[PDB]
């Protein structure tokens, strides 16, 4: 019944963040250390949220930024009574445990998405705002506030010199996200030392001029008053996204508190002892946590567990007074998407780019599929994701409930926003940009991937169809990076009818984000093309029996396939293989992919691409050498042989070289 | 007669809008809008010699907002640069010196490549750094042989990327005095309106991150005011500057101030009425009065004259510091002081092939004085600044340092790594973990399009790092910078190795390198050498009349030669060491086929996914997906990247592919 005081709580997380480490013979316990008065306020006295149900919608979230410090938020959630055991908390960094190194999404109960690459967890964290208050703006009614929670973020300096972190403040400060509060640990340390080293600007100054209110904490190592009014502040004031800068002193209480030695390593049995003692603690117990600590803790989750409770009821009558809007908000929340919006998807018809198809798409996509949100990094006009017809509003501070987010040229932060917009539920993300431009984004992809996270990356001006802008701008080698990405869909899709199959797979693959890449220049519709045909990654779009070789294309250059075909029909029963997704057709039986590729069969390929990664299907590729060029699209395919002679005389030489079931096999055949 | 400064902006403005419009293709908007700037930067302020672009104290000029490079190529061809009429004619045509965005080496006068929005602003930054330091190196009193200033145009796209944000941090932090941005805010962007996605304070958010920010509200028609800024920007020291210009974007079209003149030909029509509006000839395009060019001609004999006098006084400095000005001269050409390789180390004792990196790095910091270096504050992981080189940071109180702290900033590391190249006279190498660099494709991909020679220090290249877990081990990049033309990615297995792949590192004037690194130790191998790296992939364990191949690279060598080993006595195994895919490729066919040769079936070891593998091996013994958080030792035995799986994998290999029936690889038909 006892409870400690905040102070005693503070010391308490202190130790139990050093003891974690410790066990782990690895990690770091500096930042954690740290940053414990501010979690001790923040998660006894002020954040919202329930332990004993992760899973409530309307929780605050919480976002750990700088990753490396998750020891910290293990402890916490520990501590708060989440499932999260001593027995997890002494396997950290160990085998199979629920704690790694860093925070990783679904390993561990209490964490929204995966951090450890610096300034991903602050873009997450705006995208986790976005989508609060566009869904408080769509479901919110007089008398039935439904939506109302707020976005906490710890980072460090490392966080803040990153660009995708730079990138996001800007974007939130400019659409006001008045619920997002970024806590910034400001302990004048990183790994090479001092931060004077390398990093020098005049915070305070810097994001007020970005449209951050900013609140300063001098002594955050132990004014608790300072800590309290610095929150009760930020959640006051209304209108701008909140920075509170507290000072510290990294591995407080340490021996060697204050430098870069208690960043990233085990702190020693010996300095652990003497920061008990200093602490008022016993130097002879490790993981201890006081029963009275608990007690605060427990003391808070009631009161929200309460208030979860009430909120649950209000739930209740909102949906009795509203049955469409509640049975459409416990769908949203779910990811489950309204029926029939896949039959609702265009065709061929005539010949156009397959970036035209996906706006075709998206004007079907947008009114049938509400939770669909998205937008372009200052690219709406050639990345047609913005259709007309759909009229849509772009989300602001002042249209909270538009559904189009104008990103700016922030690839980066664009795409780890997505990431946290998916984080959230009840949202379905995407965002385009030129497919080359995805390179500057490769760091939120890559979580993307790993998280699991249902993002959708609408990539227009895929090749050198490009034309005039040039090499800089006409990728080559960027879909072979991709297609090596464990868990991405990349889609090449070849016109209307491959384009509505890839954003048919990319909305139903709840736990891999896909990326859809798209020509600027027209591209012929085939007859053969089928969304089924999709779905399986790779399919016959011209079959014939008995088949003498095998002609794989994807995207634009499939047509050249076709025709390639043609004129080779007197000489060779050739067949043609539409691959507009490689890692769903590797997910195939192998009766279905042997049927595609048979064993034995000479297989040319065809993709404005270089040729890495291909020797997995085909025997040879007509494609890019080496970069590209300024000039008119159809010179460039001249220019470079990517043209149906060059195919033509490619499959001949094959067909010549390798005849009757003598062509060498590919190891997926004896794998 | 002399053109006003006005006519000779108008002049500008026309050539850049018939240069865009004769290309039906191209960006307008921006080149119109500065202009005015750019005619009193060119013809007034900026020290370059249109007769020499190889000048090497010449002020350097970059547009990081390289889609309105009609700009430059009309500015080039005013000032009298080897750029015709002829060549802006074919703007954005078929092998033309006139892209649609600036290409280095494509076009005289054009320092870097940009396209790609914030790399310029980066590069700006590496080329200032370069000044000051070879300034402070070589500089002595009464011989001011290293004197320049670095001007930079960017637009709103430039600074809303996080590249460029980096780089102005750095800029600021490093007080890059000579450094001027020039930006030019029009309010515009291809969605629209700035105020869709952009409202900052500029002004305040720039000073705090140690900037002198001069403003010029006027920059369609305020000459005084652009003349001043500039004057006081040369004036002002310790801090970079940046003078902010208001314009209206397409200045004099009937669409200014809209998205519609940004990226889009303005018509005829409106063309001509642009003329006459300036009182100019609407029926003449591609027109260039020769009072303007007298007023180029003006400035750049004048530059001329300080380049000669600049010639004259490297040549007093030369005899009265000998060896100083040999060292000046050779450095200027990138030339490397002979004996350096031969003093590389080679394999002893079994350390991690970082430390390996830091060994040589001992070496050739004395060795190579050039040599200019740093980590992405990652210094005690990545080993970059060997303690008994007894290096001194670069920073604004000691700009003779030689190690530079990027801080986290990967992206702009990178990029301002291709600007120290691009400046000559440096010799630069950046360090942070291997799974970082994925946040810099941006700037990598233009050191191989620019034909830049920098180097990557990239450690903790696989699951070896451990603990740290999947967020931080590499288990695709590799096979993505592996897919990247002109990029040499090498991964050593050991000392001896590693030295090689510094020899070519460094050896390599027109292609950058990524040095993939271990962060734990490896096994030495008496079979490596130096030969063997510079050939991509060779024999570190030969037998005659081989039956198995196993191929391996970096830390996983020792896996193969134990495998060998362990399969003595059912296999005959040739062991193959393939540091570097990019040589192997390289060498001519009766090379590769003997040492991957046709019909033998091949097992790849690398602790890497097996995406690209299938070009030289029938089976690979790697990663399949992600990582996860526990002991190296662990991770390898949990991922089956074993010798004992290896062993396994061997033996059905050989088993299903006996004697020459292995499966043909498609370089040896092709
Ligand atoms: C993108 C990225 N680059 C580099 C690293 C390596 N790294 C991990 S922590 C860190 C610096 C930590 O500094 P900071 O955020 O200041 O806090 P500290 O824990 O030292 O207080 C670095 C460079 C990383 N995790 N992510
Ligand atoms: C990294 C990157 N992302 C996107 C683009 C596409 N792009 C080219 S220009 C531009 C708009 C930049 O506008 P700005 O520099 O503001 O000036 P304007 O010419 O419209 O005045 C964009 C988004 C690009 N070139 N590079
Ligand atoms: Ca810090
Ligand atoms: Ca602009």
């Amino acid at each position: 019944r006892h409870m400690a005081s905040i102070e005693k709580v503070a010391n308490c997380i202190r130790c139990l963040a050093a003891d974690i480490v410790q066990g782990g013979k690895s990690g770091h316990p500096g930042t954690p250390m740290g940053m414990a008065p501010m979690s001790a306020v923040l998660w006894t006295e002020v954040m919202k949220y329930n332990s004993q149900d992760p899973d409530w919608v309307d929780r605050d979230r919480f976002v750990m930024s700088n990753g490396h410090g998750c020891a910290l938020q293990y402890a916490l959630l520990h501590m708060a009574g989440y499932n999260l055991t001593m027995d997890d908390l002494k396997g950290f960094r160990q085998d199979g445990s629920r704690t790694p190194g860093h925070p990783e999404r679904f390993v561990t109960p209490g964490v929204e998405v995966t951090t450890g690459p610096l300034g991903q967890g602050i873009a997450n964290a705006v995208g986790l705002a976005i989508a609060e208050a566009h869904l408080a703006a769509t479901f919110n009614r007089p008398g039935y506030n439904i939506v109302d929670h707020y976005t906490y973020v710890y980072c460090g300096d490392g966080c803040l010199m990153e660009g995708v972190c730079q990138e996001a403040l800007s974007l939130a400060g400019h659409l006001a996200l008045e619920k997002l509060i970024v806590i910034y640990d400001s302990n004048y340390i990183s790994i090479d030392g001092s931060t004077s080293l390398s990093f020098t600007e005049q915070c305070h100054q810097k994001y007020v001029a970005m449209g951050f209110h900013v609140i300063e904490v001098k002594n955050g190592d132990t004014d608790y008053e300072g800590l309290r009014k610095a929150l009760a502040e930020a959640k006051a004031t209304k209108g701008k996204p909140k920075m509170i800068v507290q000072t510290t002193t990294i591995g407080f209480g340490s021996s060697k508190q204050g430098t870069e030695k208690v960043h990233g390593a085990p702190l020693g049995e010996e300095d652990i002892a003497n920061i008990k003692a200093k602490f008022g603690r016993d130097p002879q117990k490790k993981y201890d946590v006081d029963d009275d600590v608990r007690a605060v803790f427990r003391m808070h989750i009631d009161k929200c567990s309460a208030e979860q409770k009430a909120w649950e009821e209000l739930l209740a009558k909102y949906t009795a007074a509203f049955p469409a809007e509640g049975a459409a908000f416990v769908a949203q929340m779910r990811g489950e998407l309204p029926s029939g919006w896949e039959a609702k998807l265009p065709t061929n018809s005539s010949a156009i780019a397959t970036r035209k198809a996906s706006e075709n798409c998206l004007a079907v996509l947008f009114p049938a599929i509400p939770a669909l949100m998205g937008g372009s990094a200052d690219l709406t006009p050639s990345n047609l994701t913005r259709p007309a017809s759909a009229n849509l509003v772009d989300f602001s501070s002042s249209s909270k409930e538009g559904r189009y987010i104008r990103f700016g040229v922030r690839e980066h932060a664009m795409c780890a926003i997505l990431n946290g917009l998916d984080a959230h539920d009840g949202i379905i993300p995407f965002g385009g940009t030129f497919l080359n431009f995805i390179g500057y984004a490769l760091g939120a992809v890559r979580l993307a991937a790993i998280s699991h996270h249902r993002v959708i990356y609408v990539a227009t001006h895929d090749s050198i169809g490009v034309g005039e802008d040039g090499p800089t701008h006409q990728p080559v080698e960027l879909v072979a990076a991709l297609r090596a990405m464990p868990n991405l869909q990349v889609i090449r899709p070849s016109d209307q009818t491959e384009t509505s199959g890839a954003w048919a797979v990319a909305l139903s693959s709840i736990h891999t984000p896909t990326v859809l890449c798209l020509s600027r220049q027209n591209t012929e519709p085939q007859s053969g093309s089928s969304i089924e045909g999709v779905r399986h990654g790779a399919y016959s779009v011209v079959d014939v029996p008995d088949l003498q070789l095998v002609i794989v294309a994807s995207g634009s250059e499939v047509s050249l396939a076709v025709d390639a075909a043609k004129a080779l029909s007197g000489e060779l029963r050739v067949r043609v293989v539409s691959m507009p997704c490689q890692e769903l057709f590797d997910a195939q039986p192998d009766t279905y992919r042997q049927a595609v590729l048979p064993a034995g069969v000479p297989v040319v390929s065809v993709e404005a691409y270089v040729s890495f990664g291909w020797e997995k299907y085909s025997h040879a590729h007509v494609g890019m050498s080496g970069f590209g060029a300024s000039a008119p699209a159809g010179v460039l395919y001249k220019k470079f042989g990517i043209t149906v002679e060059e195919v033509v005389r490619t499959g001949r030489e094959l067909a010549k070289r390798f005849p009757d079931g003598t062509a060498p096999l590919k190891n997926s055949s004896f794998s």
